[PDB]
């Protein structure tokens, strides 16, 4: 089959988060995030690593962004730090912080990347937790619109492209179910409650960005694991239907219709969880279409049956030790499997590249919308070789191959704006700290110290480089 | 905990005109394209055809004070277009429309709501003379002129409509597979004549929502939702796209107005897609159902299929299992037997959960209530003396079908009926009368009419018990 090219002004793209990368944590008025606040709990992050200093981009977006105009790179996706905007979440602005970003955003143009403005990567500020709980409280809606209506104010003008919630699924279910990121919480009657809440707020602020960013583009971006069904059995297929809707469509149909799907709503009923409905809560969420959906995908998950006294939490891959996590599930509706005919990672994760083409031509199938990749990227422990070399061959080789894919679902039909790769330089993650590392720039420190955090370009650096020169004609 | 069947649940059960009336030349009706079709040399098993049927145009008084003693909430049954226009778009004839009045009159006076299907497949022949039929423009207007005259007449007594009746089944078996009229094996104009009937479909909704403006209207599809035969991400895309062409093709049409994207980029850089007219998209997409109709039978497996691989395959045309073949579009997917599922001696899947996915899907894809308006299980029956017929293998078809039904509404789908397949037996389209499917049997075979005496089946009173309790004695 002849392949479609990527478009000509395709968003070859790298991204990263801020509370993972600036630093500068208390610097400049800003405020305290949930973040700053929860990495400090002894035990809550590996060996204590926390965002005071990350990998200091605060301090060095300059010379990051000269890296990304030697790479080429079309576009750079972050996210900005609402506690550098409003410390307290609502009242004072803080200018100084807001000059951050307007630094940022000049040095991005003048060097022609675009940028595109994440709203929001899971900060929300400490004192808006401490004043209502944050997501569990309507305020938040009026207070994250203010926020996000005063960067569309100063940026508006020199950025087209705007994800507002990031990962919603993720911030939700492991603030308020596992308990694991802020606020801690293990009760998923709150968490469907929050949930419900945060939905408004993306319908809000895409109702705000019509009036102030005319002709902007703005989504929501979803982490999505497209599902799987174990074989042809039809309980496992139902299974499929089950996990599709309960962990994907409960987020895209809200994100592209405004609706929840009917079966998973019935089901929380069965079980007492469904969100509280306001009057007027339909009629926000139905007005608030986007312009694209945003993907962050890394893989699919395979499903088979599981009854009612089933499979519930299983045990997560935190180490990278091949071969150690176990099944997760919902009973009564599916419960997960290894997939026999793909590779993992050595955290047990599928490489899957064609199950990205699968989940772009589902979108594309039940909204019809285009497609922004906001995030796409293997983690893995690199090694510094001498001379400041890093060979990262598997890193070449798993973005090839989901490049690859991607062209193929272009070939299909689907409109893809652009990927973004995580990430741009190595950064800290939100437990496990420096080691899993996921740049196309390493950065030189580690678990124990700041070192001198210089950045070397790994060998898929110019890999990339290479891809976006042939605007990938050349994988 | 399972929910009850709501209690407005319309049990019921079905027929289609050709299939059931006989009278094929009688009080001026015109010919059908299956009165000609059925007359060709070895077309249909022992020349077997709908000149007499089972009578029910005769006997239609009978066959109704059979449906009051079961008790049937609803019947399905399909108005015979050349009854009421004999050459399609000519003058109406009145002994043909007071047919179907005496017959909703009859329904009624027993308190069984009529469900009128305007289109089983028998456009009349006149038409395909003229222009060829669903190949041409011109029927978009004609079948528009029929359904409102139908509209007219009934629509102050029947609340339930169905447009096209297995618009995929008519247009692939008469322009694909050439197995049905007009004996067409050409995937282009299978196409032109799809995309001219799912027009004439979306204008006759308009115009109800003109002139039965409290009726309830919908397309019924013969779904046979699609599994993919593992987690092999090629086996998984493989599915994507047969649950695409299959499925969404016709359905993603009735709901929304849109060709899936994917499928239609392949059919045009094939030279396949339909030609497209200035107005059409606005037509198609104006016109949403209130429900979506679904004739189920069976899901369907499929795999990768290589470029070289298979393209159209054989299909089971005597019984004998095994003899189909698989099918699909190469380098997209092909069928394999499902491993996990029963097969009957067609070749056709035995399984009731299918029915839960199918309705599932439905309802998360497009959010419409769904009327089930075809299921059943058609097998030979023995005659005992004293005119007994126990077919237990019926009601236990029947009876897992409608428990996976109640697990559908259970997790949310808006079931408004079921309508079993048939009331009584009937013609077969190719393949005689051996095969029943009907709680009524009727004594006649393919060489004979015999008396055509009805004879109700055990099934027929396991029935009469569902509808008597609403579904809580299965």
């Amino acid at each position: 089959r002849h392949l479609k090219p990527f478009p000509p002004e395709f968003l070859w793209g790298a991204a990263s988060a801020a509370y993972q990368v600036e630093g500068a944590w208390n610097e400049d008025g800003k405020g305290l995030s949930v973040w700053d606040v929860f990495a400090k709990q002894p035990g809550r992050t590996f060996k204590g690593t926390n965002g005071d200093v990350a990998v200091d981009h605060y301090h060095r977006y300059q010379e990051d962004v000269a890296l990304m105009a030697e790479m080429g790179l079309k576009a750079y996706r972050f996210s900005v730090s609402w506690s550098r905007v409003f410390p307290d979440g609502n009242g004072a602005v803080n200018e100084k912080g807001l000059d951050f970003y307007d630094r940022l955003i000049e040095e991005l143009r003048n060097h022609g990347i675009e940028p595109i403005v994440t709203l929001y990567h899971w900060d929300v500020p400490q004192a808006l937790m401490d004043a209502y709980g944050a997501w569990e409280s309507r305020r938040i809606i009026d207070d994250f619109d203010r926020y996000a209506v005063t960067l569309f104010q100063r940026f508006g003008d020199r950025v087209k492209y705007w994800v507002t919630l990031n990962e919603q699924n993720i911030f939700i279910s492991f603030g308020y179910r596992l308990g694991l990121h802020p606020p801690g919480v293990k009760d998923m009657k709150r968490m469907y409650e929050a949930n419900h809440i945060a939905n408004l707020a993306n319908a809000k602020v895409i109702q705000s960005f019509r009036h102030y960013v005319p002709d902007g583009k703005i989504g929501p971006s979803f982490a999505y694991s497209p599902m799987y069904p174990y074989d042809s059995r039809p309980e496992n297929v139902l299974a499929f239907e089950n996990a599709e809707e309960f962990q994907n469509h409960w987020w895209m149909d809200v994100y592209a219709w405004g609706m929840y799907p009917q079966a998973a709503w019935n089901y929380l009923e069965s079980q007492g969880l469904e969100p509280t409905v306001a009057p007027g809560d339909w009629e926000l969420l139905q007005a608030a279409k986007p312009d694209f959906m945003g993907v962050n995908y890394y893989q699919t998950t395979t499903v088979e049956h599981n009854p009612p006294d089933g499979v519930g939490e299983g045990v997560m891959n935190t180490t990278g030790k091949k071969g150690t996590s176990t099944s997760s599930g919902i009973p009564g509706l599916f419960k997960t499997v290894r997939n026999p005919h793909v590779d993992t990672t050595n955290w047990d994760w599928a490489i899957d590249p064609v199950g990205l083409r699968i989940g772009l031509r589902r979108i594309a199938n039940r909204y019809q919308l285009p497609i922004l990749i906001t995030e796409n990227g293997l983690g893995e422990f690199d090694t510094l070789e001498p001379g400041d070399i890093v060979n990262d061959d598997y890193r070449i080789d798993y973005l090839r191959r989901h490049v690859q894919e991607i062209q193929r679902a272009i070939t299909d039909g689907v409109d893809v704006l652009g990927y973004c790769a995580w990430s741009f330089t190595d950064l800290l993650s939100w437990l496990n700290g420096y080691q899993k590392r996921y740049g196309f720039v390493y950065v030189n420190r580690d678990d124990e110290s700041e070192k001198d955090l210089r950045r070397i370009k790994k060998k898929s650096f110019y890999w990339y480089q290479r891809v976006i020169e042939t605007n990938g004609a050349e994988l």
